[PDB]
């Protein structure tokens, strides 16, 4: 049992730089140790099968932007959290799309103190995320609590999978999914209005 010890320690390592408490750190710990020794995991990346799990604890609630954000946290080949991620995704994808339908107000997704410029600016994104179809896995309105989480990573400001998805009481396979597979290579969404707050001239990923 040699990287089994080395995995717990990028495990608490990369929640300690996302800003995230010991809670991400819980689920990320017991998500490697569970599929760590998973069929098709053998040990060929114990920061890059954590990476993963820490974007699954964290996208439920205690995120900002999105994976793009729990990437900046680990830099352990880019090139596999994002298969070892569609592993330890699969061991629990989630199973909450059951409303997709109470996210229309759009108002009470600001219960964090959010600002009503990303508010405009995540509709703007959905606004022709949803008329090109890009992304119509689950529904429209999941683009629309969606393109919430989205824009906070582009409108200067940052917010929690939690306050920007959960409290739209959709489904995470909304956010995960709408943006999941929106983009070509790039936040090519916006109509005009969304300045980017961000100077990210390239923000893919939710």
């Amino acid at each position: 049992s040699r990287a089994m010890m080395n995995a717990f320690k990028e495990i608490t390592t990369m929640a300690d730089r996302i800003n995230l408490p010991r809670n991400i750190v819980d689920r990320t710990n017991n998500l490697f140790k569970q599929v760590y020794e998973q069929k098709s995991l053998k040990g060929r990346a114990n920061d890059a099968i954590a990476s993963a799990c820490l974007y699954i604890a964290c996208r439920q609630e205690g995120v900002p932007r999105t994976f793009k954000e729990i990437c900046a946290v680990s830099r352990i080949s880019k090139k596999e959290i994002g298969r070892c991620f569609k592993l330890i995704l699969k061991a629990l994808e989630t199973s909450v799309d059951l409303i997709t339908t109470g996210d229309f107000m759009s108002r009470f997704c600001s219960n964090l103190c959010l600002p009503k410029q990303v508010q405009m600016a995540a509709t703007h994104i959905a606004r022709k995320a949803v008329e090109l179809d890009l992304v119509p896995g689950r529904s429209p309105i999941s683009v629309a609590a969606a393109a919430i989480y989205m824009a906070s990573q582009a409108s200067a400001e940052k917010r929690t999978q939690k306050e920007i998805g959960d409290i739209a009481g959709v489904a995470d396979v909304t956010i995960r999914q709408s943006y999941r597979l929106i983009y070509p290579r790039a936040p090519d969404l916006f109509p005009t209005d969304f300045k980017f707050d961000t100077p990210v001239d390239k923000l893919p990923q939710l």
